[PDB]
Protein backbone atom coordinates (compact mmCIF):
# COMPACT_ATOMS: atom_id res chain seq x y z
CA UNK A 1 0.00 0.00 0.00
CA UNK A 2 0.73 4.07 0.00
CA UNK A 3 3.44 4.21 2.81
CA UNK A 4 4.42 7.41 0.93
CA UNK A 5 3.82 11.34 1.80
CA UNK A 6 3.38 13.85 -0.86
CA UNK A 7 6.28 15.47 -2.23
CA UNK A 8 5.91 19.80 -1.74
CA UNK A 9 7.88 22.23 -4.09
CA UNK A 10 7.93 25.92 -2.58
CA UNK A 11 10.42 28.41 -2.69
CA UNK A 12 12.42 28.49 0.53
CA UNK A 13 12.23 32.49 0.59
CA UNK A 14 9.77 34.98 -0.32
CA UNK A 15 10.56 38.70 -0.53
CA UNK A 16 7.23 40.82 0.13
CA UNK A 17 6.77 44.72 0.31
CA UNK A 18 5.27 46.22 3.61
CA UNK A 19 2.51 47.39 2.71
CA UNK A 20 2.12 45.41 -0.13
CA UNK A 21 0.25 42.18 -1.53
CA UNK A 22 2.36 39.14 -1.44
CA UNK A 23 1.65 35.67 -3.21
CA UNK A 24 3.31 32.43 -3.88
CA UNK A 25 2.49 29.29 -4.94
CA UNK A 26 3.39 25.60 -3.11
CA UNK A 27 2.79 22.38 -5.25
CA UNK A 28 2.42 18.93 -4.14
CA UNK A 29 2.28 15.53 -5.88
CA UNK A 30 2.00 12.21 -4.29
CA UNK A 31 1.99 8.79 -6.63
CA UNK A 32 -1.55 7.91 -5.34
CA UNK A 33 -2.62 11.31 -7.07
CA UNK A 34 -4.68 12.59 -4.26
CA UNK A 35 -3.75 15.09 -1.52
CA UNK A 36 -5.87 15.26 1.07
CA UNK A 37 -4.35 18.56 3.03
CA UNK A 38 -1.47 20.89 2.41
CA UNK A 39 -1.21 22.94 6.26
CA UNK A 40 0.99 26.36 6.53
CA UNK A 41 2.02 26.37 10.24
CA UNK A 42 4.51 27.95 12.76
CA UNK A 43 7.07 25.06 13.91
CA UNK A 44 5.39 25.30 17.16
CA UNK A 45 2.84 23.30 18.51
CA UNK A 46 1.55 19.21 18.37
CA UNK A 47 1.99 17.10 15.20
CA UNK A 48 -1.64 18.07 14.54
CA UNK A 49 -1.13 21.67 15.30
CA UNK A 50 -1.90 24.22 12.16
CA UNK A 51 -1.58 27.22 14.43
CA UNK A 52 -0.22 29.97 12.29
CA UNK A 53 0.95 33.35 12.99
CA UNK A 54 1.17 36.28 11.86
CA UNK A 55 -2.80 36.59 10.93
CA UNK A 56 -2.03 38.23 7.82
CA UNK A 57 -0.22 34.84 6.29
CA UNK A 58 -2.83 33.11 4.52
CA UNK A 59 -3.12 30.62 2.74
CA UNK A 60 -6.04 28.17 0.18
CA UNK A 61 -5.86 25.21 -1.81
CA UNK A 62 -8.45 24.62 -4.44
CA UNK A 63 -9.30 21.14 -5.54
CA UNK A 64 -7.93 19.85 -2.05
CA UNK A 65 -9.11 16.65 -1.27
CA UNK A 66 -10.17 15.09 -4.67
CA UNK A 67 -8.83 12.06 -7.10
CA UNK A 68 -6.21 13.24 -9.30
CA UNK A 69 -5.71 16.06 -7.56
CA UNK A 70 -1.88 15.99 -7.11
CA UNK A 71 -0.02 13.99 -10.17
CA UNK A 72 3.27 15.61 -11.60
CA UNK A 73 1.38 16.57 -14.47
CA UNK A 74 -0.99 18.57 -12.50
CA UNK A 75 0.15 19.14 -9.14
CA UNK A 76 -2.03 20.00 -6.45
CA UNK A 77 -1.82 23.99 -5.84
CA UNK A 78 -1.45 25.91 -2.71
CA UNK A 79 -1.95 29.55 -2.55
CA UNK A 80 0.28 31.49 0.20
CA UNK A 81 -0.69 35.18 0.12
CA UNK A 82 -1.48 38.33 2.28
CA UNK A 83 -1.06 41.86 2.53
CA UNK A 84 1.78 42.88 4.74
CA UNK A 85 0.86 45.54 7.11
CA UNK A 86 1.80 49.24 6.35
CA UNK A 87 3.74 49.63 9.70
CA UNK A 88 5.35 46.03 10.26
CA UNK A 89 9.00 46.08 10.75
CA UNK A 90 11.24 46.17 8.36
CA UNK A 91 14.43 44.68 10.42
CA UNK A 92 16.43 41.96 10.22
CA UNK A 93 14.45 40.20 12.27
CA UNK A 94 11.31 40.86 10.32
CA UNK A 95 11.07 37.67 8.88
CA UNK A 96 9.14 34.05 9.21
CA UNK A 97 10.37 30.54 8.44
CA UNK A 98 6.98 28.85 8.36
CA UNK A 99 6.11 25.28 8.00
CA UNK A 100 4.34 23.46 4.97
CA UNK A 101 3.20 19.62 5.38
CA UNK A 102 0.97 17.89 2.90
CA UNK A 103 -0.85 14.62 3.59
CA UNK A 104 -2.02 12.49 0.97
CA UNK A 105 -5.88 9.87 1.22
CA UNK A 106 -3.71 7.05 3.11
CA UNK A 107 -2.70 9.50 5.69
CA UNK A 108 0.89 9.75 4.91
CA UNK A 109 1.73 13.42 5.85
CA UNK A 110 5.25 14.81 5.46
CA UNK A 111 6.95 15.10 8.78
CA UNK A 112 7.89 18.18 10.48
CA UNK A 113 11.27 18.76 11.38
CA UNK A 114 12.64 21.75 13.14
CA UNK A 115 14.99 23.71 10.27
CA UNK A 116 14.99 21.01 8.04
CA UNK A 117 11.45 20.11 6.67
CA UNK A 118 9.47 21.44 3.81
CA UNK A 119 9.36 25.34 4.93
CA UNK A 120 9.87 28.58 3.62
CA UNK A 121 11.29 32.02 5.12
CA UNK A 122 9.33 35.23 4.54
CA UNK A 123 11.25 38.22 4.75
CA UNK A 124 9.66 41.66 4.96
CA UNK A 125 11.26 44.74 3.04
CA UNK A 126 10.90 48.24 2.87
CA UNK A 127 9.26 49.27 -0.50
CA UNK A 128 11.95 50.96 -1.43
CA UNK A 129 14.32 48.30 -2.00
CA UNK A 130 11.55 47.35 -4.52
CA UNK A 131 11.67 51.06 -6.09
CA UNK A 132 14.57 52.45 -8.09
CA UNK A 133 13.60 55.87 -9.24
CA UNK A 134 14.95 57.27 -13.01
CA UNK A 135 16.24 60.74 -12.96
CA UNK A 136 14.27 63.54 -14.48
CA UNK A 137 15.21 66.00 -16.98
CA UNK A 138 17.51 68.50 -15.81
CA UNK A 139 14.82 72.05 -13.99
CA UNK A 140 17.44 75.08 -15.14
CA UNK A 141 16.91 77.37 -12.52
CA UNK A 142 18.09 81.29 -11.78
CA UNK A 143 18.91 79.82 -8.50
CA UNK A 144 20.05 76.15 -7.83
CA UNK A 145 20.47 77.23 -4.04
CA UNK A 146 17.19 78.78 -3.41
CA UNK A 147 14.23 77.10 -5.76
CA UNK A 148 11.42 78.75 -6.44
CA UNK A 149 7.63 77.06 -5.51
CA UNK A 150 7.56 77.21 -9.56
CA UNK A 151 11.13 75.44 -9.39
CA UNK A 152 10.47 73.08 -7.23
CA UNK A 153 6.93 71.81 -8.79
CA UNK A 154 8.98 71.28 -12.20
CA UNK A 155 11.41 69.70 -10.28
CA UNK A 156 8.60 67.16 -8.87
CA UNK A 157 6.92 67.12 -12.66
CA UNK A 158 10.20 66.11 -14.14
CA UNK A 159 10.31 63.04 -11.22
CA UNK A 160 7.08 61.90 -11.85
CA UNK A 161 7.81 62.11 -15.69
CA UNK A 162 10.36 59.99 -15.46
CA UNK A 163 8.85 57.81 -12.46
CA UNK A 164 5.34 56.29 -13.98
CA UNK A 165 6.11 52.68 -12.41
CA UNK A 166 6.63 54.29 -8.83
CA UNK A 167 3.42 53.82 -6.48
CA UNK A 168 0.57 56.27 -7.25
CA UNK A 169 0.72 56.76 -3.48
CA UNK A 170 4.79 58.15 -3.32
CA UNK A 171 4.91 61.99 -2.41
CA UNK A 172 7.53 63.88 -3.71
CA UNK A 173 9.27 66.81 -1.32
CA UNK A 174 11.85 69.05 -3.03
CA UNK A 175 14.66 70.47 -0.61
CA UNK A 176 15.95 74.13 -1.32
CA UNK A 177 18.45 73.28 -3.71
CA UNK A 178 16.46 70.50 -5.62
CA UNK A 179 17.07 67.57 -3.99
CA UNK A 180 14.36 65.66 -4.28
CA UNK A 181 12.62 63.05 -1.21
CA UNK A 182 10.23 60.63 -2.80
CA UNK A 183 8.22 59.09 0.13
CA UNK A 184 6.68 55.59 -0.75
CA UNK A 185 3.35 54.49 1.27
CA UNK A 186 5.49 52.63 3.71
CA UNK A 187 7.46 55.92 4.74
CA UNK A 188 10.67 54.48 3.24
CA UNK A 189 11.95 57.13 1.17
CA UNK A 190 14.17 57.28 -2.17
CA UNK A 191 16.75 60.33 -2.43
CA UNK A 192 17.27 61.69 -6.13
CA UNK A 193 20.52 64.10 -5.27
CA UNK A 194 19.90 68.01 -6.57
CA UNK A 195 22.59 67.48 -8.94
CA UNK A 196 20.38 65.35 -11.32
CA UNK A 197 17.33 67.56 -10.45
CA UNK A 198 18.47 71.13 -11.17
CA UNK A 199 21.17 73.69 -12.58
CA UNK A 200 21.84 77.31 -12.68
CA UNK A 201 20.53 78.62 -16.06
CA UNK A 202 23.42 80.75 -17.40
CA UNK A 203 22.46 80.80 -21.26
CA UNK A 204 20.09 83.52 -22.38
CA UNK A 205 17.92 82.18 -25.47
CA UNK A 206 18.97 81.94 -28.69
CA UNK A 207 17.32 83.52 -31.96
CA UNK A 208 18.26 80.68 -34.81
CA UNK A 209 16.97 83.14 -37.25
CA UNK A 210 20.05 86.01 -36.54
CA UNK A 211 21.16 88.01 -39.44
CA UNK A 212 18.54 86.40 -41.86
CA UNK A 213 16.45 88.54 -44.47
CA UNK A 214 13.35 87.58 -44.93
CA UNK A 215 12.02 88.96 -48.35
CA UNK A 216 8.73 90.78 -49.18
CA UNK A 217 7.93 90.99 -52.16
CA UNK A 218 5.96 94.81 -52.79
CA UNK A 219 2.11 94.18 -52.90
CA UNK A 220 2.01 90.63 -52.05
CA UNK A 221 1.81 89.60 -48.58
CA UNK A 222 4.46 87.72 -47.11
CA UNK A 223 5.12 85.75 -43.71
CA UNK A 224 8.58 85.45 -41.95
CA UNK A 225 9.15 82.67 -39.05
CA UNK A 226 11.44 83.25 -36.87
CA UNK A 227 12.29 80.58 -34.49
CA UNK A 228 13.94 80.87 -30.46
CA UNK A 229 14.83 78.37 -28.28
CA UNK A 230 16.28 77.97 -24.71
CA UNK A 231 18.64 75.29 -22.98
CA UNK A 232 15.87 75.25 -20.53
CA UNK A 233 13.65 74.64 -23.46
CA UNK A 234 11.28 77.37 -22.53
CA UNK A 235 10.98 81.24 -23.51
CA UNK A 236 8.79 83.80 -21.53
CA UNK A 237 9.38 86.56 -23.71
CA UNK A 238 9.98 87.96 -27.18
CA UNK A 239 10.95 91.52 -27.39
CA UNK A 240 10.80 93.40 -30.62
CA UNK A 241 10.71 97.21 -29.00
CA UNK A 242 14.00 96.55 -26.46
CA UNK A 243 15.23 99.64 -27.34
CA UNK A 244 14.00 102.86 -28.95
CA UNK A 245 15.56 102.03 -32.42
CA UNK A 246 13.99 98.30 -32.01
CA UNK A 247 10.67 99.35 -31.08
CA UNK A 248 10.45 102.30 -33.55
CA UNK A 249 11.10 99.73 -36.49
CA UNK A 250 9.00 97.60 -34.84
CA UNK A 251 6.31 99.61 -34.70
CA UNK A 252 6.99 101.25 -38.40
CA UNK A 253 6.12 97.80 -39.43
CA UNK A 254 2.92 97.34 -37.24
CA UNK A 255 2.11 100.75 -39.36
CA UNK A 256 1.66 99.09 -42.46
CA UNK A 257 -0.44 96.49 -41.35
CA UNK A 258 1.50 93.73 -40.62
CA UNK A 259 0.98 91.40 -37.38
CA UNK A 260 3.23 89.68 -35.16
CA UNK A 261 1.95 86.00 -33.39
CA UNK A 262 4.28 83.70 -31.29
CA UNK A 263 1.30 81.46 -30.08
CA UNK A 264 3.33 78.96 -27.95
CA UNK A 265 4.86 81.85 -25.78
CA UNK A 266 2.74 80.63 -22.68
CA UNK A 267 3.22 77.21 -23.54
CA UNK A 268 5.28 74.55 -21.06
CA UNK A 269 8.95 73.18 -22.98
CA UNK A 270 7.84 75.75 -26.04
CA UNK A 271 11.39 76.53 -27.07
CA UNK A 272 13.53 73.56 -27.88
CA UNK A 273 16.27 73.46 -30.54
CA UNK A 274 14.33 70.55 -32.32
CA UNK A 275 10.85 71.88 -31.42
CA UNK A 276 11.63 75.91 -30.98
CA UNK A 277 9.58 78.67 -30.32
CA UNK A 278 8.12 80.63 -33.47
CA UNK A 279 7.08 83.84 -34.00
CA UNK A 280 5.12 84.84 -37.59
CA UNK A 281 5.44 87.75 -38.49
CA UNK A 282 2.61 88.44 -41.55
CA UNK A 283 1.81 91.39 -43.96
CA UNK A 284 1.94 93.42 -47.03
CA UNK A 285 4.89 96.00 -47.72
CA UNK A 286 3.15 98.16 -49.97
CA UNK A 287 3.97 99.55 -53.26
CA UNK A 288 4.01 102.68 -51.61
CA UNK A 289 7.63 101.56 -49.92
CA UNK A 290 10.03 101.30 -53.06
CA UNK A 291 12.77 98.48 -52.92
CA UNK A 292 16.63 99.66 -53.18
CA UNK A 293 19.16 100.40 -51.08
CA UNK A 294 17.08 101.64 -48.19
CA UNK A 295 14.14 99.44 -49.16
CA UNK A 296 14.19 97.20 -45.64
CA UNK A 297 13.76 97.77 -42.00
CA UNK A 298 16.51 96.07 -39.77
CA UNK A 299 14.84 94.71 -36.75
CA UNK A 300 16.42 94.07 -33.48
CA UNK A 301 14.76 91.10 -31.14
CA UNK A 302 15.17 89.64 -27.72
CA UNK A 303 14.08 86.78 -26.26
CA UNK A 304 13.96 85.90 -21.87
CA UNK A 305 14.25 82.42 -20.37
CA UNK A 306 11.40 81.67 -17.32
CA UNK A 307 14.85 82.28 -15.17
CA UNK A 308 15.27 86.27 -16.56
CA UNK A 309 17.87 85.69 -18.62
CA UNK A 310 17.77 88.29 -21.77
CA UNK A 311 19.55 87.82 -25.09
CA UNK A 312 21.80 90.15 -26.56
CA UNK A 313 19.51 92.41 -29.02
CA UNK A 314 19.81 90.26 -32.70
CA UNK A 315 19.27 91.38 -36.37
CA UNK A 316 16.70 90.26 -38.22
CA UNK A 317 15.35 92.41 -41.50
CA UNK A 318 12.78 92.99 -44.03
CA UNK A 319 14.23 93.16 -47.50
CA UNK A 320 11.84 94.79 -50.24
CA UNK A 321 11.66 93.58 -53.48
CA UNK A 322 9.75 94.06 -56.78
CA UNK A 323 7.62 91.74 -58.25
CA UNK A 324 9.61 91.49 -61.16
CA UNK A 325 11.88 89.77 -58.92
CA UNK A 326 10.07 86.71 -58.85
CA UNK A 327 8.33 86.95 -62.14
CA UNK A 328 9.59 85.71 -66.01
CA UNK A 329 7.24 86.07 -68.24
CA UNK A 330 6.52 83.07 -70.88
CA UNK A 331 6.88 83.52 -74.47
CA UNK A 332 4.19 83.71 -77.12
CA UNK A 333 3.37 80.30 -78.32
CA UNK A 334 3.62 81.25 -81.99
CA UNK A 335 5.25 84.75 -83.82
CA UNK A 336 2.64 87.24 -85.38
CA UNK A 337 3.65 88.44 -88.80
CA UNK A 338 4.00 91.75 -89.11
CA UNK A 339 3.86 94.06 -92.29
CA UNK A 340 6.68 97.07 -90.98
CA UNK A 341 8.36 95.46 -88.01
CA UNK A 342 9.52 99.07 -87.34
CA UNK A 343 6.03 100.07 -86.64
CA UNK A 344 3.60 97.75 -85.87
CA UNK A 345 -0.26 98.40 -86.44
CA UNK A 346 -2.26 98.60 -83.78
CA UNK A 347 -4.41 94.76 -85.08
CA UNK A 348 -0.32 93.21 -84.23
CA UNK A 349 0.23 94.59 -81.28
CA UNK A 350 -3.27 93.42 -80.41
CA UNK A 351 -2.56 90.16 -81.35
CA UNK A 352 1.02 89.59 -79.64
CA UNK A 353 -0.86 91.02 -76.37
CA UNK A 354 -3.02 88.37 -76.82
CA UNK A 355 -0.85 85.19 -77.26
CA UNK A 356 1.53 86.96 -74.75
CA UNK A 357 -1.68 86.94 -72.10
CA UNK A 358 -2.43 83.48 -73.07
CA UNK A 359 1.07 82.30 -72.55
CA UNK A 360 1.31 83.84 -69.02
CA UNK A 361 -2.36 83.15 -67.19
CA UNK A 362 -1.62 80.89 -63.70
CA UNK A 363 2.38 82.30 -64.35
CA UNK A 364 2.38 86.15 -63.77
CA UNK A 365 0.07 87.77 -61.87
CA UNK A 366 -3.52 88.18 -62.94
CA UNK A 367 -3.20 92.13 -62.73
CA UNK A 368 -0.15 92.47 -64.79
CA UNK A 369 -0.62 94.67 -67.60
CA UNK A 370 1.20 94.28 -70.61
CA UNK A 371 2.00 97.19 -73.20
CA UNK A 372 2.93 96.09 -76.99
CA UNK A 373 5.67 99.02 -78.54
CA UNK A 374 6.11 100.22 -81.95
CA UNK A 375 8.83 97.50 -82.23
CA UNK A 376 6.63 94.55 -80.96
CA UNK A 377 8.52 93.93 -77.94
CA UNK A 378 6.25 93.83 -74.98
CA UNK A 379 6.79 95.25 -71.36
CA UNK A 380 5.10 93.81 -68.62
CA UNK A 381 4.64 95.79 -65.88
CA UNK A 382 3.84 94.24 -62.53
CA UNK A 383 1.12 95.64 -60.31
CA UNK A 384 4.12 96.86 -57.56
CA UNK A 385 5.52 99.18 -60.39
CA UNK A 386 6.11 102.62 -59.21
CA UNK A 387 8.50 105.36 -60.73
CA UNK A 388 10.47 105.09 -57.77
CA UNK A 389 10.60 100.56 -57.83
CA UNK A 390 9.67 100.00 -61.23
CA UNK A 391 8.69 96.67 -61.56
CA UNK A 392 8.75 95.39 -65.05
CA UNK A 393 9.96 93.14 -67.54
CA UNK A 394 10.37 93.23 -71.47
CA UNK A 395 9.68 90.53 -74.68
CA UNK A 396 11.82 91.34 -77.06
CA UNK A 397 10.43 91.57 -80.41
CA UNK A 398 12.12 88.61 -82.04
CA UNK A 399 10.13 86.79 -79.32
CA UNK A 400 6.61 88.01 -81.13
CA UNK A 401 7.52 89.54 -84.37
CA UNK A 402 8.08 87.75 -87.81
CA UNK A 403 8.45 90.08 -90.67
CA UNK A 404 5.91 89.08 -93.41
CA UNK A 405 7.80 91.31 -96.25
CA UNK A 406 8.47 89.21 -99.49
CA UNK A 407 11.93 88.31 -100.41
CA UNK A 408 13.49 89.92 -103.22
CA UNK A 409 13.01 88.31 -106.99
C1 LIG B 1 8.92 30.50 20.55
C2 LIG B 1 10.08 29.54 20.46
O1 LIG B 1 11.08 29.67 21.14
N1 LIG B 1 9.93 28.53 19.60
C3 LIG B 1 10.99 27.54 19.43
C4 LIG B 1 11.21 27.45 17.93
O2 LIG B 1 11.80 28.68 17.46
C5 LIG B 1 11.41 29.17 16.24
O3 LIG B 1 12.03 28.39 15.24
C6 LIG B 1 11.81 28.85 13.91
C7 LIG B 1 12.40 27.79 12.97
O4 LIG B 1 11.71 26.56 13.07
C8 LIG B 1 12.41 30.25 13.74
O5 LIG B 1 13.80 30.20 13.95
C9 LIG B 1 11.74 31.19 14.76
O6 LIG B 1 12.36 32.47 14.64
C10 LIG B 1 11.66 33.41 13.92
C11 LIG B 1 11.36 32.93 12.43
O7 LIG B 1 10.20 32.46 12.27
O8 LIG B 1 12.30 33.03 11.60
C12 LIG B 1 12.60 34.61 14.02
C13 LIG B 1 12.02 35.91 13.46
O9 LIG B 1 12.89 37.03 13.73
C14 LIG B 1 10.64 36.19 14.07
N2 LIG B 1 9.97 37.30 13.40
C15 LIG B 1 9.64 38.45 14.04
C16 LIG B 1 8.95 39.50 13.18
O10 LIG B 1 9.88 38.64 15.23
C17 LIG B 1 9.75 34.93 13.96
C18 LIG B 1 8.39 35.02 14.70
O11 LIG B 1 8.56 35.58 16.00
C19 LIG B 1 7.69 33.64 14.73
O12 LIG B 1 7.82 33.01 13.45
C20 LIG B 1 6.23 33.79 15.13
O13 LIG B 1 5.52 34.35 14.02
O14 LIG B 1 10.40 33.80 14.54
C21 LIG B 1 11.89 30.63 16.17
O15 LIG B 1 11.11 31.48 17.00
C22 LIG B 1 12.10 26.25 17.62
O16 LIG B 1 13.42 26.51 18.12
C23 LIG B 1 11.54 24.99 18.29
C24 LIG B 1 12.42 23.76 18.07
O17 LIG B 1 11.66 22.60 18.41
O18 LIG B 1 11.39 25.20 19.69
C25 LIG B 1 10.45 26.22 19.98
O19 LIG B 1 9.22 25.89 19.33
C1 LIG C 1 13.78 105.83 -37.72
C2 LIG C 1 15.01 106.28 -36.98
O1 LIG C 1 15.63 107.28 -37.30
N1 LIG C 1 15.40 105.54 -35.94
C3 LIG C 1 16.58 105.95 -35.20
C4 LIG C 1 17.52 104.76 -35.12
O2 LIG C 1 18.13 104.51 -36.39
C5 LIG C 1 17.72 103.28 -36.85
O3 LIG C 1 18.37 102.11 -36.36
C6 LIG C 1 17.97 100.89 -37.02
C7 LIG C 1 18.69 99.76 -36.28
O4 LIG C 1 18.11 99.55 -35.01
C8 LIG C 1 18.25 100.95 -38.50
O5 LIG C 1 19.64 101.03 -38.73
C9 LIG C 1 17.53 102.18 -39.10
O6 LIG C 1 17.83 102.24 -40.50
C10 LIG C 1 16.84 101.75 -41.33
C11 LIG C 1 16.79 100.16 -41.22
O7 LIG C 1 15.89 99.74 -40.44
O8 LIG C 1 17.63 99.51 -41.87
C12 LIG C 1 17.16 102.27 -42.74
C13 LIG C 1 16.06 101.91 -43.74
O9 LIG C 1 16.30 102.49 -45.04
C14 LIG C 1 14.70 102.41 -43.26
N2 LIG C 1 13.65 101.86 -44.12
C15 LIG C 1 12.82 102.63 -44.87
C16 LIG C 1 11.78 101.88 -45.72
O10 LIG C 1 12.88 103.85 -44.87
C17 LIG C 1 14.44 101.98 -41.80
C18 LIG C 1 13.23 102.67 -41.15
O11 LIG C 1 13.22 104.06 -41.47
C19 LIG C 1 13.24 102.42 -39.62
O12 LIG C 1 13.54 101.05 -39.34
C20 LIG C 1 11.94 102.85 -38.96
O13 LIG C 1 12.11 102.87 -37.54
O14 LIG C 1 15.54 102.31 -40.95
C21 LIG C 1 17.98 103.42 -38.36
O15 LIG C 1 17.30 104.53 -38.93
C22 LIG C 1 18.62 105.07 -34.12
O16 LIG C 1 19.37 106.19 -34.61
C23 LIG C 1 18.01 105.42 -32.77
C24 LIG C 1 19.07 105.71 -31.73
O17 LIG C 1 18.43 106.20 -30.54
O18 LIG C 1 17.16 106.57 -32.93
C25 LIG C 1 16.06 106.36 -33.82
O19 LIG C 1 15.20 105.35 -33.29
CA1 LIG D 1 1.45 8.74 -0.96
CA1 LIG E 1 15.00 52.54 -3.62
CA1 LIG F 1 18.38 79.65 -20.60
CA1 LIG G 1 11.32 89.36 -64.00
Amino acid sequence: TDTTPPTITLPQEVIAYRGEEFEFFVETTDDSGRVNRVIVRNIEGADNSTYLDPNWIRYSTDNLSVPGNATPANPLRTRVYGIVPINHGVGPGDRYTKYVRAEDAAGNITALVDKQSERFVLVIRPQTEKYTPQVPTLTYVQNANSLTQTDKDAVIAAVKSANPNLPATSTYSVSENGTVTITYPDGSTDTIAAAQTVDTDRVAPVFVDEGRDYIFYRGEEGTAELHFYDNSGKITNVNFAGDLAASSTYNTLLGLGFTFNTPNINNPNNATEQNPLVTTIRGTIPKSLPAGPGGKYTFKVRATDASGLTSEAKIFRIVFANQTDKYTPNNPGSLTGVLNPQQLSTSEKTAIEEKVRAANTGNLPNNVQYVVNNDGSVTVIYPDDTPASRSRDTITADRTVQDLRPRNS
